[PDB]
Formats: C-alpha cells, structure tokens, sequence
C-alpha cells in the first residue's frame, strides 16, 4: 500500500484552491489559513507507528476546519459513492462530506506515521486491518462525526437496496458509527433514498429489514423519516448509464 | 470592470500540484514540466504588458509544456452547453474536455491580466471583456482549444445546443469553428456532433439542415466521417434528471 507523493504540497495545494475558487456560494470559508491546518492535521499522526492513533488525534483539525453546514442539505451514503456523488452534484443539490473543506482535502490520499524521520512513510503503508479500529478510523472516522454533528434540519441518506451482501442500513457501516448517532437535535429529519441497481435482484424494500431497523432508530432518536426507492430524478441519473434497461422504458 | 483571481501562483501552483499527483490518473498522463516551470511559462506569457496586449501566440509556450497525449476517441468539444457537456462526459469517465486536461483545470473560471509596472500583473481590476480586440481576449482559451484539438485522435465529439434561435449550432466564429475544427488533424477519423434539445423549447437545429449541413460538408471535405444525432437517450436521461416532470420524459 503505496502512499502519495508530497503529502503536504498536495494537503496546501487542495486547501488554497477550495479557499479561493470553489464552493464559494455553497460553504463557507474557513478561518484558520492553510498552515494552520497543515500542523493541527500533521501533528495527529507524524512521529508515530502508524497504528498509533485514536478518535480524538484528529479532534483539533476538525475542529479548525468543520465549516458550517446549509440547512436541510446534507447528505449521508453508504455503498453507493458514485451515484450519491453524480446526484449530489458537486454541492448543487446536496453536500456531501467529499464537497466540506476536509473531505475535500484528504479525499482518496493515502498516508501514515513512522517514528523516524521525516515522520512519515513514503514506501509503504499497513494494511488498515493490522491496526487497531480506533486507528483505522481515526481520521474518516472523526470526520464523519464533526460533519454529522454540524448538520440541521432536513438530512438525506443514499443506500444500496440491491446488495445481498451489505445490507442497506448497518450498525457497523459509517453512517451506522458515527453519522446517525451523532445528529443533534437541530436535525428534523432522516430522508432515506433507497438505491435500487438496474438490472439487478431488489433485496431492501422501505418498511422491512434494515430499512425498519433505522426507521425505528430515526423515530426514538426523535427525527421525522421517510424513505422512497428510486425517485425519477435519481432512476433518470441511474438510466442515463444503462438506458436499455427495462427500468428505464419510453 | 472585472474582478481578478486572489493569489493566482498559489492557486495555478495548488491547482497543478492537486492534478499532477492525484487527478486523472488513470485516464490522462503527466506532462514533463514541473509546477514553477509552467508557472514561468504561462506568467510571461502576459506580465509586464497592457492587459490587452496579447495575440494567439502568447501562451503558445505555455502549451507546449502543458499539451498531453489524448486519448483515442474520448475528446469532445461543445457549444452553449457547459453543464451538460461536462455532466455528460462525467469527468472523463466517457469523455475528456478541455477542462479535464492540465492546462483547463488549472486556469478554468480564473480572472487575470498584465500591467506594465511593477510587479506585471493587475491584482485590483482586469479590463472589460470587450475592450481588448478579438484576439487578445481570445489569446489564452484560443489557443488551448487549438492545441487540444491538435492533440485529439480517433473520433471527436461535438456537443452542441439546437434550442437557441440566436446562435446556430455551428459557426465559423464560435471556438470551435475558429480554433477547433480547423485543428483537427490527420489523427482524427470522425466528427460525431450531439444535438441538445433543451426541455420544453422549440426544437431548432436539425442533422441534415442549416448550419449542421454546412458542419456535415466541411467536416467531409477534410476526410473524417460524419455522424449527428438528436437528444441521445443517455443525454435525455441527463436532462431529465434536472427535470423529471418534463413532458419529453415520460415512461410506461
Ligand atoms: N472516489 C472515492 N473517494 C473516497 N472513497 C471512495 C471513492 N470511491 C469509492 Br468506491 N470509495 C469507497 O467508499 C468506502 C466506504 O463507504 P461505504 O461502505 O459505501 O458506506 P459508509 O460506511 O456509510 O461510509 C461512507 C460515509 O462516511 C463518509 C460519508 O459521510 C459517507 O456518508 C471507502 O472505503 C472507499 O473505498
Ligand atoms: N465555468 C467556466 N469556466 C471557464 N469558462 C467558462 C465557464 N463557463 C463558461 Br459558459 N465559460 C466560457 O464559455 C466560453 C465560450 O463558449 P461558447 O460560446 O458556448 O462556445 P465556443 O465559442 O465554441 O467555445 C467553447 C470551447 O471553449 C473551450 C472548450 O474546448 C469548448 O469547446 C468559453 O471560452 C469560456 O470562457
Ligand atoms: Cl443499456
């Protein structure tokens, strides 16, 4: 496992290009300058074996870089990265944690501590599973947190209704650990879109198994819920990439 | 009266560092310049000169250094239709635009000019677009259009609006009458043109009609193939997405 090259050149230069050319009407700018969160992100791992972390070594960098989130905006997802992204549409309809300034930043990056100089690897990196959870999840983990903890009003959670696998809402998925456990009350609402893949056998269906485990969840956290499996907008997005399928039908 | 970019060498330099090491990487290659070099190529291009002092030969160093291999059959060009185009490539996914490659990424929705004093470029205001003549303004993006268009293999695509009654689908003064097509080289093998018929307006360009005819003729002339379709299903879907109720999405 591979780390990326020039960590930090790549860290600054996401940092000031988000600063001061993207999501301009979308998020807010954040007040720490970029070299502030260079050190608050560096000082969490540098220095360490690289299963030498928890939940609270990012805790300062999130803090300097949570911004505030719109209300009614947010949106969660599990299982399905590309087709939550693809509708989200880069903070247009809704923001997802890649789209905030630390998603953004640290988003598909690769990196991790050693003791000796510089601080960090830059040959290889451990296979997550070698180290601890609390290590493993340090950072998507923290991150998902200081991003649920911000959101308000109405929230939107994308899954995947077509994996026999994974079943559409879990405890142990990310939005099962950090992300609905950590809706304030400032929340009003968990609005659920089922994914339905094109093609493929239907396994989830709103009111039953997983999907009622989290509507009872949602409702004794005090949220409203509602939950609906493929909406034309999201089924149109699904059918432009395989538009023969039946789903799909003039 | 026209607002230029903060820190443009930080935001150039960031933008460059981001794309070298992460963006892209499976899909388009690496140039062979370092950020700073291209940095000093695109800044002499325009520094320590009146903002509208550039011709179509200005950033031509810049762009040599920045050019990259294309992929077979994946460029596409488009007209008055930003979102779609972009949306519908989806990031190089399907196809490559301007925009995805180096130098587009770098400098698109940016804001700069030149002035001749200390230290060559305007950091309070940039002139009004209309002042400069038509091939200073069109100085830095003509130019890239010429250039990925150079590059570009295989078969081209073409995405066009054929809903706007004040501007035809295609035109000898658009971009890529101007610095597109006339750069298509012997590499390229077909022109295949994507008419987009926006939601709930009046269909205006048709294949086979109007300045489309007239594209079908010189595209031709010059020995690439020709194709030209209408709201593609894929495309449609796009659209219908943003407008699910519309009464050209309607299904069983
Ligand atoms: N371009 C990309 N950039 C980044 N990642 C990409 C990626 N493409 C893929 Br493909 N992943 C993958 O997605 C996998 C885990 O997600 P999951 O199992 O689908 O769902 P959750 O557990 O609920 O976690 C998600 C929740 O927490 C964060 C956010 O708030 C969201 O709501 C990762 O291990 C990647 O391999
Ligand atoms: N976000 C953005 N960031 C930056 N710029 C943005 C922008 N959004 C727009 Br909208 N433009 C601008 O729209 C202007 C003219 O486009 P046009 O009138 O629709 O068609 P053409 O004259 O034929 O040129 C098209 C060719 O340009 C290169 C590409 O390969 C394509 O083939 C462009 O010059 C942009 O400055
Ligand atoms: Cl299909």
């Amino acid at each position: 496992i591979v780390p990326t090259r020039e960590l930090e050149n790549v860290f600054l230069g996401r940092c000031k290009d988000y600063e001061i050319t993207r999501y301009l009407d979308i998020l807010p700018r954040v007040r720490s300058d970029c070299s502030a969160l260079w050190k608050d992100f560096f000082k969490a791992f540098s220095f360490k074996n690289p299963c030498d972390l928890d939940l609270g070594s990012y805790k300062d960098f999130f803090t300097s870089a949570q911004q505030q989130l719109p209300k009614n905006k947010v949106m969660f997802w599990s299982g399905v990265y590309d087709e939550a992204h693809d509708y989200a549409n880069t903070g247009r309809k809704y923001i997802t944690l890649e789209d905030t300034l630390p998603g953004y930043m640290l988003n598909s990056l690769v990196w991790c501590g050693q003791r000796a100089n510089p601080g960090f690897n830059e040959k290889v990196c451990p296979d997550f599973k070698t180290c601890p959870v609390q290590a493993r999840e340090s950072f998507w983990g923290m991150a998902s947190s200081s991003y649920a903890h911000s959101a308000e009003g109405e929230v939107t959670y994308m899954v995947d209704g077509s994996n026999p696998k994974v079943p559409a809402y879990r405890p142990d998925s990310f939005f099962g650990k950090y992300e609905l456990p950590n809706l304030t009350n400032k929340v009003t609402r968990v609005k659920v879109i089922v994914l339905h893949r094109l093609g493929e056998k239907i396994i989830e269906k709103c009111g039953a198994g997983s999907l009622l485990d989290l509507e009872k969840l949602v409702k004794a956290k005090h949220f409203a819920f509602d939950c609906v499996e493929n909406p034309r907008a999201v089924l149109f997005l699904l059918c432009s990439d395989n538009p023969n399928a039946r789903e799909c039908r003039l």
